[PDB]
């Protein structure tokens, strides 16, 4: 038996459907749980990851665990998973946590913090350690379903977008599959691109030629102070900055583990493409 946290994710749920897919037994955590939409064969349980006294009965008979990073009640969850016997935590974490002086970013911290009381924990894990989603570029939607602009802090920033299918494989493999217990991975989507030319590859999907202008940081900053806290923002787009112009690092990570290459952002593109069209 298998705990998917966050199985209404965008990640937890493909983790989700392809656990069930497998023939495996399969509870999702949910925050809500009176709503529909879970994945079908999954069975729904109510916990907050900030509520570990909530953990008991999610992880009742339950072997392994797919978590999402909350660092408030890490030290529950891990008090709980090694009372109900857990052998297995895959955890979604951050290539952050890779990165020279990780402990002062504000990102890498948040994950650092969960990763080292897992170590510590006596239980066996998996980290699963993502750079840039494809999945950012829905922040876009809006302004692509409106016309062909969109503006960007830093539209010659690369980052290497990686698909969320691929990061749902790679979680399903250390779920099912030997030789993943005390591994770390740092996806990477197969290719590095600017913001820009990940818009552009969006209006490609759509038949459209969509161009990309920039904003001052101060809007920026505004926009994903929607999304995050003023601390996640400021680290955001620092790392923009830090790669506007200077092409990001291509790991050939998904197809060691999964054995097929990495799926493209234009594919990324097409798979969301409705997302995109008004
Ligand atoms: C609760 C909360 O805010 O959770 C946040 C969650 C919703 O979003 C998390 C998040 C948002 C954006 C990103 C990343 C990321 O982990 C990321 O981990 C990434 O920083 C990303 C990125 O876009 C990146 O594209 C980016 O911003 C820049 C570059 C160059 C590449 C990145 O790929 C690096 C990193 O992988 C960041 C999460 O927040 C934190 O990690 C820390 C929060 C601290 C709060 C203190 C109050
Ligand atoms: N954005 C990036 O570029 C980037 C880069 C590297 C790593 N990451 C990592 O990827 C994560 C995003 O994954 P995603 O795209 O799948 O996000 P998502 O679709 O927003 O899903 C996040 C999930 O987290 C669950 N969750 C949050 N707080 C919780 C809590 N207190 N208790 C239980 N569950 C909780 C939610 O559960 P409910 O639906 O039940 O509320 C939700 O299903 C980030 O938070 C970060 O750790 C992101």
């Amino acid at each position: 038996k298998i705990l998917v946290t966050g199985a209404r994710g965008s990640i937890g749920s493909r983790v989700a459907g392809k656990l069930v897919e497998r023939g495996l037994p399969v509870r999702g955590g949910v925050r809500d749980l009176a709503a529909p939409g879970l994945p079908e064969g999954v069975e729904a349980v109510q916990a907050d990851l900030t509520r570990p006294e909530t953990l008991a009965r999610a992880l009742e008979g339950v072997d392994k665990v797919f978590l999402y990073t909350v660092p408030e009640g890490i030290a529950g969850f891990v008090d709980e998973a090694r009372a109900a016997g857990v052998r297995h935590v895959v955890l979604l974490s951050s290539i952050a946590v890779t990165w020279p002086d990780a402990d002062r970013d504000p990102i890498g911290r948040m994950h650092l913090a969960v990763e080292r009381p897992i170590e510590e924990s006596g239980l066996g894990w998996t980290f699963v350690r993502p750079e840039a989603l494809a999945t950012n570029a829905l922040g876009w939607a809006p302004e692509i379903r409106g016309g062909d602009m969109v503006r960007c802090a830093y539209p010659g920033a690369y980052t290497t977008p990686v698909h969320e299918e691929d990061i749902a494989d790679v979680v399903v493999a250390a779920l099912t599959t030997p030789g993943h217990r005390s591994a770390a991975y740092a996806l990477t989507g197969p290719e590095t691109l600017t913001q820009a030319e990940q818009v552009a590859l969006i209006g490609e999907a759509l038949g459209r030629a969509v161009r990309c202008e920039r904003m001052p940081e101060q809007e920026a900053r505004a926009v994903l102070e929607g999304l995050y806290p003023a601390e996640v923002v400021d680290a955001i787009l620092a790392g923009q900055a830090a790669r506007d112009g200077r092409p990001a690092e291509v790991l050939d990570t998904i197809r060691a583990v999964t054995g097929r290459p990495a799926r493209t952002f234009r594919e990324w593109a097409g798979d969301h493409v409705a997302a995109f069209r008004p």
